[PDB]
């Protein structure tokens, strides 16, 4: 499978990353960015937050050198991208830009067969979330989107939850690391003025669809999920805290035998189940959409709970982005 | 009124300086800690989170002078030995986070004080005050008084704003919360918390908190109709409240902003402050509200069931509650 | 005096906090930035590091709106544009970080008549530093530069070590506050591999020509310094580490001897001497220049010293930029 | 050698990762702290900096175990500590309480043949750095220290420095990530009022011993150094800054290569030589007591240079206390 990397940031780096962790036929062919490929490099092989990789690494004459050559690229515009040239399978969309249908598509008459978006789309785009409704991801889908990283999360409880108990409602609030489109200081940010100010001064309260967008993955909870974010001064890690009142009386118990067993079985790699004492640090490098903290959930009655799930917002959904790479390309 | 502070930390320094912003009349005699006067005074004078306070203070002959201030230090760490009798102390400010057990907190009534108020949750049969709530359920037989936590001093006014104007079925609360001297700067042990030891400025640390239930006890109405929790995340100082809750009547949301903002304007006046700007925490560091309702950040899902979000200068907003709740109770005793 | 503000940055609106905080004869008639006037005006008034200011302020007509005071807000790219001849403009404030002498001159064709950058400039740039050079300042200086908040840290304690002691050679290094520069999680920077690495994760070396621009408005010091700065975790406020070798004996004590005499006479308003137990935080909105430090400096010998000034990179920088706006109105 | 770790804390549990890493034919037998085994336990399973260790350990009647290895978990006063009934060979000091030296000796009484103290010293301890002098270790030595980790980062590179050129003076800073000592939000410290300054929220002023320590090691280099450190928001890795005038005239190029040839010889496992564009975070878990870093350094000529050297101020010194373990094993 010959897919193309567009934007080489936190998910584009991560996603090669975690393509170089597993045995997969995935054959990473180019890289295009807005930098030279030396620095691009630099940035795969060292990171804060998941320390070092690829010691052998090396860039030469605009090729990423790993025993496997990766062609690096520096075009601005996606009509002057040579996806046919390079036969690539499917464009990996992570520059955080292109979102829009019409946008997107231009990878496509450029040449390439399939563009996966890592991040929510705007307009109809097929979204799926792995564990949850990627089985219905159809060949004819030329453009799809993994949603985000907290619908990851919360989509997979949330089906567990709609397949046990039902929900009636639930309002979501995820604690969430501080990300690329913020700010080191108090600066501009148009579309969303309090996620300028600075990052690591602040807790910060952000809007999000990832609430909403169960919906898209799980047609009976539109409707029934919405939510907020607050923004936090950690480089990685974050977690949903989800108020649901369920539609059938249950306790605390059952709710985490009902997780543990989908684990076990249903969500098995998608969802994790721990009763350790946990902070967020521990869950550095998880690759799990989504780990249910048993010991942090609160009940207040038989129908009305808060329940708390961890995810790595950068590992756990490049992760996903290559499970999905997997699961929808031919051979 | 004649006070002492026992344990000048966060709290201690910072009733301390809010008593001397507003020229209080209360007469502070004693500050104890486990360190000398002229420690405890540079701690005064200097803050990391509220700048620097009182530049004239000096530490003179064992004393904290400021002005026609002259407080005593003692470095006492047992209750048991300490001079109440003395100094004949009416209110002993306990703000050490030691003792929170009725029983424990007594031993300064033994050491020959009047009253203790404690700045913190207590248990046992400690009366649990917060201003604008319930305070006035205050009587002159009550020797042991709480302030609560901060988060239930945020979470309070604006249960009772809920109650009053719709009615609440059901609430589950958690709060955002700053990191706190209870916390390590690197992963150590915290006895009562596993997790709470872990390092502050590396993680969202999950922790239990009984501010839900201790709303309960200001508003016997909303007894066994909210719990929550919390999560410490790396912020030195402001926390904030998110409150889901299913109400008893159909509204709308801003309805609800119209009712906290009334009640900000009327009954919870210098309680509770209503904001439509595009705040975040560090807006709120030296904010002396209880309780700031965040009309912006909340969400709606349908006519019964919200998320309200609240912020709260959990240092100096409660400070500034301790010294409310202590001229209170100098009128009323 | 009628000046603009040419982006709108920490520098821009703290020169403009510092402007209005000290009630000045300055006229702001103007903010230029490629940002709307809403948000830059509540970029102004709520600030994560200083706190809230000109609760007041709205926006307004398309102007930033405090009492009397009214400030047209500009969102103009090219520099030929600028209606600095219809605004009958006195000085722009060039606080953009982008603009090389050629580039800034256009700000004077546009009808300005004196162009001040808030950072280090090449070319043929006067540079000055309240306190140490201002004074060669000339009417017909029409672009000058005001230096950096490091450059104006180091210059100030170097002078003083120069008129007392003399130097012989010195290395500083800079522990500098976390700067807009940076980024919030790894990120790629061109010219500055380092700086993308996530700004509050990580202890990041950084290059700095402060030390070798002290020679600017010290030329008895060129070729006798140079140094580095290491980038670390904090919002605000920075520290200045200098190494130095002088050229004549003394002792730690008679260095605090110069320079609080220095802070209580000539340096006055410029550097402040300190025995204090102090941190970081203590000096956020501290306007002065240089703090010294007099509990932290180490003595090896009585030639050998290492020596430890303070400064609020943005706050006090920002002081000396109106200090020096008003020096120019005073004598031009 | 049967060793105990007396203070569980961050080097205690970190030494006993890197015997486990390296599956070491020390004996772990006892591990005494003022907390209950099942949250040490804990601690040494899931760390916030090093990340997830050992997930079949756990907590079984009163006891860390984890395979073979059965370590009794002890909460006591040096004076009941049972060192003689569990026949210990070695005591690592880890708890930063004891550093003087009869104190410390109460080990000795309490039944144990010798004790490493994990810090510089108080009295006459024999300070030993691996690479430097611990071949000066003498089995008569009952009472040892392995200094810091600045002084583990400083000592090798100053023996490079001292053997290839010569060093006439030197002045050394420590930008040093926060540890243990510090606190959360602004208290008291009895022994260092800025020590107890919120450690996020600053940089702080703090001394070191190190530079002086480096004469204990080098003793051609006793009176020759000293220095001092910053205390900033990171919650691991440090560097050192040594500002140093050479004995003989040499290139920044030729320090270069003299580490460099150390690192592969002399100092292989000890030194290590980088010319990458490192940041703090790049060393979290480095095994090397010093990294230079040859693109962050300066030199202001010939003789007169600012050499960077970085460090895991936990992982490198942790290591070097079971290498130095594992050297007295070989040589008692
Ligand atoms: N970071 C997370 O936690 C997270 C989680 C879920 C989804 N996502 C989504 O992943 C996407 C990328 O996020 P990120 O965190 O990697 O951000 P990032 O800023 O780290 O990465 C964006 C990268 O694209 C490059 N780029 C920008 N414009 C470009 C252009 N025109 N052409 C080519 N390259 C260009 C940037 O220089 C940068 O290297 C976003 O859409 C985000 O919403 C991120
Ligand atoms: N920080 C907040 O946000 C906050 C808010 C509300 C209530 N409180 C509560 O107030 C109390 C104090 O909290 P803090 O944050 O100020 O803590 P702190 O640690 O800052 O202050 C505690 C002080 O007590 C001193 N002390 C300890 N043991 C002592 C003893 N035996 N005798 C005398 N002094 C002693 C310590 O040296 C320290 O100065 C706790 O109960 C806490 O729950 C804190
Ligand atoms: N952290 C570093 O970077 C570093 C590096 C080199 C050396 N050191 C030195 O190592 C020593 C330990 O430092 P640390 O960072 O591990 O500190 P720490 O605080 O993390 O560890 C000390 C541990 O000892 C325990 N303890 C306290 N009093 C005790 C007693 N009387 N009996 C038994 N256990 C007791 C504490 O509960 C804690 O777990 C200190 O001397 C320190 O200077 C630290």
């Amino acid at each position: 499978m010959r897919i193309v990397i567009n934007g080489f940031g936190r998910i584009g780096r991560l996603v090669l990353r975690q393509i170089l962790k597993r045995n997969s036929p995935i054959e990473v062919v180019a890289i295009n960015d807005l930098v030279a490929g030396d620095l691009l490099t630099y940035l795969f092989k060292y990171d804060s937050t998941h320390g070092s990789f690829a010691p052998q690494a090396t860039f030469s004459d605009g090729c990423l050198v790993m025993g496997r050559k990766v062609h690096f690229l520096a075009e601005k515009d996606v009509q002057k991208l040579p996806w046919k040239d390079l036969d690539v399978d499917v464009v990996v969309e992570s520059t955080g830009l292109f979102v829009n249908r019409d946008d997107v598509a231009k990878h496509l008459d450029s040449g390439a067969k399939r563009v996966l978006i890592t991040a929510p789309a705007k307009g109809d785009v097929p979204t799926f979330v792995m564990g949850v409704n990627h089985q219905q991801f159809d060949p004819a889908d030329v453009i799809i989107s993994n949603a985000s990283c907290t619908t990851n999360c919360l989509a997979p409880l949330a089906k567990v939850l709609l397949d046990n108990f039902g929900i009636e409602e639930g309002l979501m609030t995820t604690v969430h690391a501080a990300t690329a489109t913020q700010s080191v200081v108090d600066g501009p940010s148009r579309k969303d003025w309090r996620g300028g100010r600075g990052a690591f001064q602040n807790i910060i309260p952000a809007s999000t669809g990832a609430a909403k967008a169960v919906g898209l993955c799980l047609p009976e909870l539109k409707g029934k999920l919405t939510g907020m974010a607050f923004r936090v001064p950690v480089a990685d890690v974050s977690v949903v805290d989800l108020t649901v009142k369920l539609s059938s009386a249950t306790t605390y118990e059952a709710i985490c035998e009902a997780v543990k067993h989908a684990a076990n079985t249903s969500m098995k790699n998608i969802m994790y189940y721990t009763e350790e004492a946990v902070v967020s640090s521990d869950f550095i490098g998880c690759e799990y959409s989504s780990v249910f903290d048993a010991q942090a959930g609160v009940a207040l009655n038989d129908r009305f709970f808060k329940l708390v799930a961890w995810y790595d917002n950068e590992i756990g959904y490049a992760t996903r982005i290559v499970d999905l790479l997997e699961y929808v390309q031919e051979n």
